[PDB]
């Protein structure tokens, strides 16, 4: 079950009855980056997992899921501080819709010049929304410093993020804010926590399984 908006530019797909992939196309010299987050259709409200590249996806993508699940959204969990997870910071903020990070994520947020989220999530933080419940976990530094996972655990599906590649990449992608020799440690950290995975949603990319998180470890070697 997937859905476009009027252009190519956004795309929702459906994992279950309350769990939705968005994924939307940044537009980058001669062309498409996509990146994904996750929809949340809770009892009480929407919640993302992850804004978008910029301020204009990211009110597309709310009037696209308010006006499919009729709803509001209320919370999204910004899971790092690069432009594909934090661009739409300015949007969230202004229509009243939390936007839930870690102290550090914040920190970084700030220092490159993008509004703060709430910098309220600890090194395992559980919420609750309607009956749906999602734990955030700080597994240590990878893709960057302040990356973190999103877990489900009433569905074991993992929102791995900017940590986790795709089967399709082929390298690490963008190192510049990485540290190459604790992401593998990281990894372990993700799979030590959560033994039993049944979907591994990566940042970019297919959604696939625990064998995504093998697959991050072998291009660390
Ligand atoms: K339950
Ligand atoms: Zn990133
Ligand atoms: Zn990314």
């Amino acid at each position: 079950t997937v859905i476009k908006n009027e252009t190519g530019t956004i795309s929702i797909s459906q994992l279950n009855k309350n769990v939705w992939v968005h994924t939307e196309l940044g537009s980058f010299n001669g062309e498409a980056v996509p990146s994904n987050g996750l929809v949340l259709n809770t009892s009480k409200g929407l919640v993302l997992v992850d804004s978008s590249w910029d301020d204009k996806l990211t009110k597309e993508l709310i009037e696209m899921v308010e006006k499919k699940f009729q709803k509001r959204v209320t919370d999204v969990i910004i899971t790092h501080a690069h432009a594909d997870r934090i661009g739409g910071i300015k949007t969230l903020k202004e229509r009243g819709i939390k936007a839930h990070s870690t102290a550090l994520t914040a920190e970084l947020a700030k220092k490159n010049g993008y509004e703060e989220p709430l910098g309220d999530l600890q090194t395992v933080t559980n919420l609750k929304f309607g009956n749906m419940k999602v734990e955030t976990f700080y597994p240590g530094k990878g893709h960057t410093e302040d990356n973190i996972v999103v877990w489900l655990p009433q569905y074991n599906i993992l929102v791995g993020g900017c940590l986790v590649k795709s089967t399709s990449a082929k390298d690490l992608g963008n190192v510049a804010d990485a540290y190459v020799n604790e992401w593998s440690t990281s990894i372990e950290n993700v799979l030590k926590r959560y033994r039993n995975i049944n979907a591994v949603v990566p940042g970019h990319g297919e959604v696939g399984d625990k064998g995504l998180l093998l697959h991050t470890l072998d291009l660390l070697k």
